[PDB]
């Protein structure tokens, strides 16, 4: 089982990572890089083309403003794509929310929320979890760990109320 | 391979049976059926809980406004979620996008274009095809077909003039 | 007279507390508590389900990003719900607001503006003091308060300007 | 148990009669009439002022564009106010919802989806059931309906599926 | 001549005193004070039915949020009201803009730019400008060296070059 | 008394003609012609300057898109500048609001309602009426009639019923 | 003198037709087909590398929705190429004009008007304009003639007066 | 070969200098100074009427939000007009982008993203080069640069791990 995340710029490197730890975290094996859309367009070609023959299963593509990156990425390969909507300075990631979900019909991308690598890399673990039984039973897992950390959270405001709770916070 | 298809209203259908028909052109089995969030929230968990034991592989949700259906059924199941935003009269959709797209970290929905649920289809056919080779052979060949498509327009548009091809149009 | 104050984060608890602060000025018992509709589903709906049993008579809940625990909570009780939409740093609550105010017809949420907690207190008192004489009182006087204290700060600039208005400010 | 229904144009009407329409099937009474914060501001005053003695509990007030109806009534009367944006030809009633939803701190309008009406109907009757056991039991079996109702659709669409569905809806 | 300006809060000061010190560069006579729409309404319409009598010929007035006070204001004077949109900390005054600008027929307010209470204080000499030929001078004298201005930065950056414009600057 | 609307396209005469309909029935003396900030920039320079000597007081001025008509004629001319944004098929106006209302400080365009030119020919006859009491006497008697007209509706509303009234309307 | 006029669906031929008609009454050689980005990636690719060898100098692209046509010719290809948003019916060409115009650093798209690819041809006329001085003139004469046109409107609607010119209109 | 960069405000530079630095570095000769249109109307007019004359062959012209300097310019000369939104505190520059982008047919703008005078720079240098072989050469060589400058960041990316490139980033 292996994952692609990729992004067109080291700008967009601390979100992304997001999706690496969740990754790691699963026990699932991702590479991470830099292929950028509107400077290296033949690498992204190659990359996509290529993808599935190397054992990647899901590609992780992270871009922002005009966001290309993730659509252009799955019109080329037929394996499943997640798009990564990275907020920008000026439209907060709008513009990217737009550029990615928007994908006319025949050539899909799976678009989660701007900035949230995180869910792009939960995403991709369900995914891997309908093929690999080890990796669906991790993702069981880590929804019930959420929410025990839930309960736990709301046992402790139940019990010192939210004045000392977010003295602690 | 199965795919279960929902939609709160049956005024989402119009749109929902786009999932339903690209699934039927790839030979993948579904059903498709009504679970609200909103007025049936009982069948909602149970539908949710109960989709994996029953061979369910991916779920392709529905809705419009407070689009709250493909969010809920993702929190409940591990199974990847692809969520439709539905156009609504008032806000085209935009409410339908921001209620499903913008899931915080924990629990992501597979997000796609408003009304598209010919390409929630064909995503869940990209992701059934890391596990069945035969439907990742649909998918390729799908894409091959929509490329031949486009050049026999391309090459008629070149042959008789945009005056003509939009006469015939 | 009891009113139940939920969230789905402990980060949302800045936010919130404004509620709880003004219904301890009012003399209005309440609880506050972490209900999570995506990372604890099944202690929503037993929230929602068992309110009215233990005397709750409205629910203020608060919720970010594809915000769906109000919407979720009315679906299930028959009890007003009010909804606070908290501010993302994506989107500044857009998203927020619309996963909460846009409910499609059958399940209504009572919809505050993005991060005000203190109206949903408010609020949560005036419809309490359709019922309670004591509480529509209390709501009355808070609204000659505010009167007051306005006329107040109009009669302080009139007399000494805004210039040193604003350096006392 | 009353309900005031307000609108400040007659253009307004098709809209604010499904809030009539509901309460009237759950046996609530109820006046609907024409009160303009711009054309007939004194009005609107007397109206907001005088609503208590009469026996209103809750109000229902529709306004669209610079939509100021629903906040100068709650600006003025300690009861719960419900704002219903109405749609826009210019802003689809985007204008309408923030003019209404974004009240500053002291003064609530509890605030429904635009252009929806049924729901501020709904709402009034979940706030009057917190003091007549009567309309809290209309309410409860309102949503029992709405569920049986989509349980039988649910039914037809799996027995004779979306074509027949769709031909004869 | 004389302007009267108004706020809600007095958190709208630092803004609205814009207004004030560019009525003070034209010499023009001006009030500036709290009127709230929403916590000081009786207050409100004695200002508004007022003003004219006592001397008051044109009205600028600042609201954030669900911003009623410019139209308010508008629908029961005759005078000529000019609408600050003061920004939000959420919306960034897109919510005030609307609640302003998008007054229906029959009931105009002069709407200037979010934020920029100066323009409503050079406005407001404008409109006085057509009756009093002194004002009218102060404004042509005004924008005479707005431009002059203009054409000295002009010349400096050109000479001086822009690296150099911007280590000054 | 007189005053000038303009707009750049005969495209926008249907919403333009609304202005003079109003100026018409208050017995104000107006012109108006065809000024397109783009396509006849000369001629708008010569209109703007040359105004106040031909006894125009006020501009009312329509334009749709990247609607820079107004704020270009309030650049020069230092009469009293009425924006009307006038809406596009594709962003309904939006564009032609921020076009129009976002005026950068030094040069002010009173902004209306998109496609409001109604309101723009009751503000020119507002801002009129501080010079001609006969204009402001017009102004209060519009106000009074706007009034009267709505309490005759809401009695009729009151008297026959939402059905019928909706019937005969 | 050569433009390239491309699309990615012949249901874009309506909007991008436009650019040829332009280009025709300039006497602008053209050629106008078929290319997706999404379907049709390779041709696409093999398009913006090829376009100046065969002396294609500009090149207007349209692309609807996640629109990334023209921002991934741009980064293939050295030439100026220009943007057509196209409208979309769920965002109205919002994100359209998001997924063109906001490209990051480095690549650029000139970016026009929703739906205006007569925009696109007398941008792409006054590009040719500066190397062949007889498309210079072409768009001069252009502009004289759009001047002489209003002229002649205005004209008319002084002689005949509103009432008489939207009767013939 | 010349460019001219114009900008209203001095708060413009910047943001403005970036195209400067841009055309700096390709050698293409520039002059670069202040034009205001609504502050310096008659100076924007003579700039844009001259520009030819003196050899200006594109003009790069930035403006926040009512940002008419671009549209002016280009209704103007016959020269290619590039226009650079400048963000805006309050829209984010969402006002200025809607204000140059939206021109009506006739007159065009190339529009760039919000803030981004470094593509003004870039596009200038495009549409230079289809006229001077050198700096068709300077994009290429441009192109090519940022190609491997990617290139060298992946692979380091993939050499030393996200966690390390960030610690050093």
């Amino acid at each position: 089982p292996r994952v692609g995340i990729i992004m067109g710029s080291d700008s967009d490197l601390p979100v992304m990572k997001q999706a690496a730890e969740i990754l790691e975290e699963f026990g699932i094996d991702y590479e991470i890089t830099i292929v950028s859309a509107h400077r290296t367009p033949d690498r992204m070609f190659e990359y996509a083309k290529n993808a599935e023959e190397r054992g990647i299963e899901v590609i992780i593509a992270g871009a922002g403003g005009a966001a290309h990156l993730p659509g252009m990425v799955a019109s080329i390969t037929h394996l499943p794509v997640i798009g990564v909507p990275v907020k920008t300075s000026t439209l907060n990631g709008l513009d990217s929310l737009f550029s990615i979900v928007q994908m006319p019909g025949g050539v899909p991308v799976a678009t989660v929320a701007i900035n949230n690598a995180k869910n792009a890399g939960i995403l991709a673990a369900s995914i891997l979890g309908i093929k690999y039984p080890e990796i669906a039973r991790k993702v069981k897992e880590y929804k019930e760990r959420m929410k025990r950390e839930v309960l736990e959270k709301a046992q402790r405001l139940e019990q010192i109320g939210y004045k000392e709770y977010l003295n602690q916070k």
